């Protein structure tokens, strides 16, 4: 339960 | 503060 809501940004990186 | 490490799994999409 760190803190924010997900461990970063979205899901994955860039854009695929 | 939700919860987590920050907002997502990464940063962006897929990747890049």
């Amino acid at each position: 339960v760190g803190a924010x809501a997900x461990v970063x940004w979205x899901w994955x990186w860039x854009w695929x």
